[PDB]
């Protein structure tokens, strides 16, 4: 996959479990500062992306992950 087509999938996932409009899921976003992430949003985000890309982010990972661009190099990384 290509960065692009990870960014739509991720942007995808986050409109969902966030309930935001895919307008505002920009790559700099922070799920909490700028999405207003809550509790039970982070872990269905997180799932959400597990569900979607087909793969396991240990807790550990998942709490690094800050920002739209944080998921999409993950991800990225990870794919390869």
């Amino acid at each position: 996959m290509t960065e692009q087509e990870i960014f739509e999938k991720v942007k995808a996932v986050i409109a969902d479990k966030l309930q935001v409009e895919p307008e505002k899921v920009t790559l700099e976003a922070r799920f909490i500062e700028d999405l207003g992430a809550d509790s039970l949003d982070t872990v269905e985000l997180i799932m959400g992306l597990e569900d979607e890309f087909g793969l396991e982010i240990s807790d550990e990972e998942a709490e690094k992950i800050r920002t739209v661009k944080d998921a999409v190099e993950y991800i990225k990384a990870k794919l390869g």
